[PDB]
């Protein structure tokens, strides 16, 4: 079937010229809405929350793991650092590097935790352990975000990704201690305001991870907290046809709107 909010997801979509998928997880009845819920889409900076989430893991079995250095040199800056920059020639712990990552979204705190994980391969292995048969992650930053149309590398769907990101932050998937630390990264992003949680009411509250790249790649991935019932979380890709392309928050926030209405 079609439903009214998946009519107005493709006439939002038809009106963006752009290609959008949305997955909805409402966690009061686990009922789902999805738009190209198993088409792939370029993550671009979403897969930080793969990354972070696997170095928490790691952290139930080192007690001392998130407080650990690693050394930022000048040729590990990449495109975007403006926390990693700070500390060049100097050391940031895995803690810091997961809230750079995850808050600021920086790149070679990205790059740091592929690393920590052995390789974009240790990301993808984390979540096959979780259940997420889907997600891969194959280069590291800044050329995970080159986000060819077809191609398949650092891709997901949006189904797959918001059933993860809801046993993350929500389930079972990391220890107790390690996914409120998660959730208290993604609350504290800085990057979201113009996203998904700009299509929400104001009283709500949630947290994301915004992500952007080529072919004006946009996306967000939320959970969400609404007044007066159980969360959400919520999924919104979104990418276009020509490499250069500028991204587009608002059709997010507007995606985020119609699924809003629709609850
Ligand atoms: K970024």
């Amino acid at each position: 079937q079609t439903s009214a909010v998946q009519q107005k997801l493709a006439a939002l979509e038809k009106s963006s010229g752009g290609r959008l998928g949305v997955a909805l997880i409402d966690t009061a009845d686990n009922t789902q809405v999805l738009y190209r819920g198993d088409e792939r889409f370029p993550m671009c900076s979403t897969s930080k929350v793969m990354a972070a989430a696997a170095v928490l893991k790691q952290s139930e079995t080192q007690k001392q793991l998130l407080n650990q250095p690693v050394e930022i040199k000048p040729a590990d800056l990449v495109n975007y650092n403006p926390i990693a920059e700070k500390h060049v020639n100097g050391t940031m712990t895995l803690a810091e590097l997961s809230a750079a990552a995850l808050q600021y979204s920086d790149n070679t705190a990205m790059n740091k935790l592929i690393a920590q994980l052995g390789g974009p391969g240790g990301v993808t292995a984390f979540a096959r352990a979780i259940g997420d048969e889907t997600f891969r992650l194959d280069r590291t930053e800044p050329t995970l975000n080159t986000a060819i149309p077809g191609d398949p590398r650092d891709t997901t769907t949006p189904r797959a990704m918001a059933q993860t990101l809801r046993q993350l932050t929500l389930g079972h998937a990391l220890g107790e201690t390690q996914r409120a630390q998660l959730v208290t990264w993604l609350k504290g992003n800085t990057t979201g305001a113009a996203s998904i949680r700009a299509g929400l009411p104001t009283s709500w509250t949630a947290g994301d991870k915004t992500g952007s790249g080529d072919y004006g790649t946009t996306n967000d991935i939320a959970v969400i907290w609404p007044q007066g019932r159980a969360p959400l979380v919520l999924v919104t890709y979104f990418t276009q046809p020509q490499q250069n392309a500028e991204s587009r928050r608002d059709v997010l926030a507007s995606a985020a709107r119609i699924i809003a209405e629709g609850l």
